[PDB]
């Protein structure tokens, strides 16, 4: 059974450099990919009526048509979708945009370093924690 | 400035394996206690008005007055607690007991390992994650 990772990310290269870092990973994963917040949540309400959620939710904050503090505040007013793991990933470090994603009530937020190799290890370190050390909601 | 820990915890013998488990990690922690959920809220509302907010909250679900499903409700209906990191850390492994931590906004659940070893190695992921690798709201 593969983890299926949710990632809404609207540039292309972040994607390529995200499915690369998962193969080096060595927990088994499947990528679902939407381009900003209004493709994920048509694929998340394809998941209420039909099949499998994703088991975590990777966003960035600076997204056409629904960015991602507007994808927080719709996956956690939705009852069946509030439980769902959600995870900024962006390149602001800036603490006004960490406090309102907590606010928002992501379970996390990590800054896209500044190297490929600090990039790599993030991921590795990201699949490590949600998909081994914590526990998160079964998919079922 | 030491990261801070907040502890909600009323059994000495699951503070003193905390404390152990902080002193081996490699991150420079301080410990804060309170003995239930009554007492947490107390003393972040004291925060308010005083000194500084805890970089993260660790509770349990089984606590007297206020358990931490009502702790985390509490937590996410005061404006000014809402972006705090909480974690469920406790003995349920039970999924049903995890989707409903992350229902009412948990950031994370981990089980607390039944060896000293897997314990210890627990408590370093976290703090590595939380005070390493994930960026979490300021405190001052
Ligand atoms: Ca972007
Ligand atoms: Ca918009
Ligand atoms: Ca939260
Ligand atoms: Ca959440
Ligand atoms: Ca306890």
């Amino acid at each position: 059974v593969p983890l299926r990772l949710l990632l809404v990310e609207d540039n292309a290269a972040d994607i390529f450099l995200m499915e690369m870092a998962l193969e080096y990973s060595s927990v088994h994963t499947e990528l679902l990919v939407a381009r900003d917040g209004l493709e994920a949540l048509e694929l998340l309400e394809q998941a209420k009526t039909g099949g499998p959620f994703p088991d975590l939710i990777l966003l960035d904050l600076n997204m056409p048509r629904v960015d991602g503090f507007e994808l927080l505040q719709a996956l956690r007013a939705d009852p069946h979708l509030a439980h769902l793991p959600a995870i900024v990933l962006t390149t602001s470090n800036d603490p006004s945009d960490v406090k309102r994603a907590y606010a928002l009530q992501a379970n996390s937020y990590l800054t896209k370093p500044s190297t490929l190799e600090d990039f790599l290890q993030l991921i590795e370190r990201l699949t490590a924690y949600w998909f081994g050390t914590a526990a998160i909601p079964q998919t079922y």
